[PDB]
This record gives C-alpha cells, sequence and structure tokens, in this order.
C-alpha cells in the first residue's frame, strides 16, 4: 500500500536486504563481493 511509514531507499540484490543510504548498503555489498 501507499503509507508514509518507511525509511529505506536502497535495497540489496543478494540477501534481499534494505538500507537507508547508499553507504549503509554499499559497505554491506562487501560482505558479498570478494573484494575484502
Ligand atoms: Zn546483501
Amino acid at each position: 500500500g501507499s503509507s508514509g511509514s518507511s525509511g529505506l531507499l536502497y535495497d540489496c540484490h543478494i540477501c534481499e536486504r534494505k538500507f537507508k543510504n547508499e553507504l549503509d548498503r554499499d559497505r554491506h555489498m562487501l560482505v558479498h563481493g570478494d573484494k575484502w
């Protein structure tokens, strides 16, 4: 539905997660990519 109760814009394409900013999501993507 269309409700004004949410604070997540970015979403992960590995674990179907969701973050607030590209940072919280970006730093997370690392857990997936073998960049670490
Ligand atoms: Zn993920």
